[PDB]
């Protein structure tokens, strides 16, 4: 998503292919691109010929920490929201032994995210929160508002129809604001524009959706 | 992800953005094909070269005018959705047939329509908006065939290190939805089950887990 910077792509492409970095961060609020970017790097592991491992330990208390053993002979590992079991003694030190694991053995490749930095993210062993800056860590971007409304713009007038700086920021203030919503409520209203023939304005929005 | 993408589609479309001498696109195919992606896609590009596009979702002709077709020449990009749902209707055939004419006559900018069928196949009564379309491009969008999804399942096992044999993923293409957003949410639920019971994945342990 809005985390399309040149080098985070770049420390992804390269641990993807064990060329290559050892472990990496990402952390970052929800639809920040996270599970998005960690299947990315899947991918490339793929077509690379080498194996890949994904662990959504959101689900940890389904899981053991028996699973991450013998979890090392895959090329490239994936943690999504490690932080989730941030706490739990137990958990952080089978993560800790995996994280020097990868590293003992050489084409093997780390990469999790978080909600947090490694220190914000409440892990109880410095030595993993250390264990953990020995590799590189990356935040990723979320789309403010300001950005939303001039993304939500630019795609009205990509099908001819504008809409006036005002109109758009009502739209910000009334609808859940999710990208999934706001693009479909300007399909509705550009439909409802052609329909009347008329302009999008605050008082024709609020009439069109019962506000 | 749609199959779709071919290089000669894409180079067509990315023609008709730029500007760059296209001047009318007829794409057709079933539903999901990509058929609007690719409309969105084309006037996407169009606007990032800053040049106009407008879109029509024919859908709605029941809704509004043939008056509002015209004027759209102005426009460097013309996208019509489903231009094929005013088929058999004498007045939106030549408003549109008329559109055609207008779009060339400025020769600044091309007109890209999609539909469920082909020209031929799609129904029109007016003889000359079906030939004036042929005067075009004509692509036929394929959907992603029900085995180039397993070979797309199991790329997705293989990237989250889970192993899916080939006889499951017959079965789950065959005993559950046939698109590919929800069987990949089915084998995300598949994988976490797999490693909640550390159970190797069998027809019957998906039987199982899924309810079939």
């Amino acid at each position: 998503p809005a985390a399309g910077n040149d080098e985070l792509i770049g420390a992804l492409k390269s641990a993807a292919s064990g060329d290559g970095v050892q472990a990496i961060y990402l952390w970052g609020p929800v639809k920040s691109g996270r599970t998005h970017l960690i299947h990315a790097a899947c991918a490339r592991a793929n077509e690379l010929e080498r194996r890949s491992f994904y662990i959504p330990l959101g689900i940890h208390a389904s899981i053991s920490t028996a699973l991450l053993e013998g979890l090392e002979q895959f090329d490239l590992i994936c943690i999504d929201d490690v932080d989730a079991v941030a706490g739990h003694p137990l958990w952080e030190e089978a993560i800790f032994d995996l994280y020097n694991r990868v590293a003992e053995q050489k084409r093997g490749s780390l990469i999790v995210s978080a909600s947090a930095s490694p220190m914000e993210a409440g892990f109880v062993l410095p030595d993993l929160v250390s264990r953990m800056h020995w590799g590189l860590t990356y935040q990723l971007q979320p789309m403010m508002d300001d950005e939303k409304l001039a993304a939500l713009q630019r795609r009205a007038a990509m099908r001819g129809l504008q809409l006036p700086e005002d109109v758009g920021r009502f739209l910000l203030n009334r609808m859940a604001r999710d990208l999934r919503t706001l693009f479909d409520v300007l399909d509705r209203l550009d439909k409802a524009s052609m329909v009347h023939q008329r302009k999008l304005t605050i008082p024709f929005v609020k009439e069109m959706l019962r506000l």
